[PDB]
């Protein structure tokens, strides 16, 4: 819905996405992109 878990850690494209939204980047929490969408 809103916060959306990936699996990931270097994540350029979920952190940039989620940044050009303005929201909150969360990743490398436990190998997960967790964007604010």
């Amino acid at each position: 819905g809103s916060t959306g878990p990936q699996t990931t850690c270097q994540a350029a494209m979920c952190e940039a996405g989620c940044k050009g939204l303005g929201k909150s980047m969360e990743s490398c929490q436990g190998d997960t992109c967790k964007c604010k969408a």
